[PDB]
């Protein structure tokens, strides 16, 4: 996969996802939602999309990833939508691992308006 | 895919998911969780399940999708469980795009009670 | 799939995921995040990872699953990171169904630093 940028790491073959990094320091008070820039652009492989999902180490602090879908044709900078749903302030440091990207297959079906059975 | 109902849109082939729409206007104060009706029933293709996941435009407002799994055999009306985890009230308008549905493959394995290695 | 432990249930072939159970009673005040033990270890099938995602019955109460990725090589006890993002206290009972595990395919790609097109 072609990438451009400094915020995504090669993964081990036994891991599902690539680490995504914060491109700058981010402060999140309780309740705050911010789009965290990663500095990364990429060319997803044809036939696939990208799921941005939490790291367990980050989720255990009460930070959540909102949204999560990178469409095959998305070519701009990846932002991770992060919310502090905990009741303690958190600071994410520049270059800290904040989420992971997992590549999954796409399925395209026509929608047919009819009668749902069963 | 056979659908019945007015709250799901055809997608571009370069997009992962189908937009899901609110079937009525929904108000969410901070902290409120509601099951938002979409008015949609569908027949998932055999061998697949449906992931309901957030839209980036909605997640950036601090709304989250809870749950997310539509099982292949589910034939009733799709509801999107939405929570306002932000600290500002939000109104979702009738027919607004509130989430997306992505079709993913199913894997069925027997569970065997034994000794986990490695 | 080889499992070791008392907190994961066989699934119907028409369901996407396996139920995960709380290994002990858990109290969550509003805003609290806890790693809920399941008592389960497993050997994911090679070529796959495990997505821990919410049950609709649990998500409708305003509990969310944070994180969610079990990597193919993970052999320790599965913990479900659960947060009460609602404004009502909740108690999860011992052996209650708290989340589901869905097995999904892995995709491994090399990252190539270059110029993103299109
Ligand atoms: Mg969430």
């Amino acid at each position: 996969m072609i990438i451009e940028g400094d915020g995504i790491l090669d993964k081990r073959s036994e891991d599902a996802g690539y680490d995504l990094l914060a491109a700058k320091e981010i402060h999140l008070l309780p309740g705050e939602v911010k789009v965290i820039p990663t500095g990364v652009k990429l060319m997803l492989p044809k036939g696939y999309w990208g799921l941005i999902i939490g790291k367990s180490s980050i989720g255990s602090k009460g930070l959540d990833v909102l949204g999560g879908v990178i469409d095959e044709g998305y070519r701009g900078e990846i932002g991770v939508i992060m919310i502090n749903v905990s009741r303690k302030s958190i600071t994410l440091m520049e270059r800290q691992k904040i989420a992971q990207l997992i590549i999954l297959p796409c399925k395209h079906e026509v929608l047919e308006q009819g009668k749902v059975v069963m």
